[PDB]
């Protein structure tokens, strides 16, 4: 009886990436176990799990932790996912991989970056944001394809809104009920850059964005979750505050970064006296 709404209050900053929160159910057989303010997503089967995001480079043990908090053995999880390429959700794979056994799969757009630990050059934040310690992408993954663990299957899509690397990923879940909703663990969609970087003058990333809010808009969405809890309600959402089932959830989510990748683009204009 301590929800992690209340239990996180204030701590969507900074304060909260590498701050503990209890673990909590999200659906099925899905599970927050991340921190308060990065998550960390953990989805089981008797033929092992899977895990997407370690958080911050220092946060592989509250993870760890939050897993046996809920009985299950970190050895279990077979593979570990990630929603993209910067330290604050991926900062610490590499520990939690050597903790767990786990390989690593992931989109193509991510493999360098994952591989050296250095965002890439595409990166509009690079070098504004720091680098994490590497690992070894053990499958790399095309748009569209599947990590399968038994009856497991997390289907990828490339989504590169927010960062050159980045993905989302959709699975099915079923309640004790045999009600069954699509989870979308849709990525960070925000457009931002070091200060001295133009959006204007790289119409490669811009296409890719473009592609981006396109797919992330059409995942099956049945319950949203993101990477930052709040980019989707989702403290309040688990914690009986806000519907945790909408269908119209990704769609709106893409609506709304959509409308602040125009605002930024207008910036740019506007800066052309
Ligand atoms: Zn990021
Ligand atoms: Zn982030």
């Amino acid at each position: 009886p301590t929800t992690l709404a209340t239990a996180c209050k204030g701590l969507d900053g900074r304060e909260g990436w590498s701050h503990p929160a209890p673990p909590a159910h999200i659906y099925g057989n899905t599970w927050y176990v991340g921190t308060c303010g990065i998550a960390s997503i953990l989805v089981t089967s008797d033929d092992g799990h899977v895990l997407i995001d370690s958080g911050p480079a220092d946060a592989a043990p509250l993870v760890l932790a939050n897993i046996r908090k809920l009985g299950f053995d970190p050895a279990d999880v077979r593979w570990i996912l990630t929603s993209h390429e910067h330290h604050d959700h991926a900062g610490s794979i590499a520990e939690l991989q050597k903790a767990t056994g786990a390989q690593i799969a992931a989109v193509a757009s991510a493999r360098q970056v994952l591989e050296s630990g250095k965002p890439s050059a595409d990166d509009p934040q690079s070098g504004l944001i720091e680098g994490f310690p590497p690992v070894h992408v053990a499958r790399v993954l095309v748009d569209g394809d599947s990590v399968t663990l038994g009856r497991l299957a997390l289907t990828v899509r490339e989504t590169p809104a927010h960062s050159p690397g980045s993905a989302s990923w959709t699975w099915q879940a079923c309640d004790e009920a045999f009600t069954c909703r699509m989870i979308a663990y849709a990525d960070s969609a925000t457009t931002i850059s070091a200060d001295d970087y133009r959006f204007s003058d790289h119409p490669d990333r811009i296409a890719r964005i473009r592609t981006g809010l396109s797919r992330i808009a059409q995942l099956p969405c049945d319950i949203l979750v993101t990477p930052h809890p709040s980019a989707s309600n989702l403290f309040d959402r688990l914690s009986g505050k806000a519907p945790l089932v909408n269908a119209q959830a990704c769609a709106a989510y893409s609506q709304a970064a959509g409308s602040y990748f125009a605002k930024r683009l207008a910036e740019e204009a506007g800066e052309a006296a």
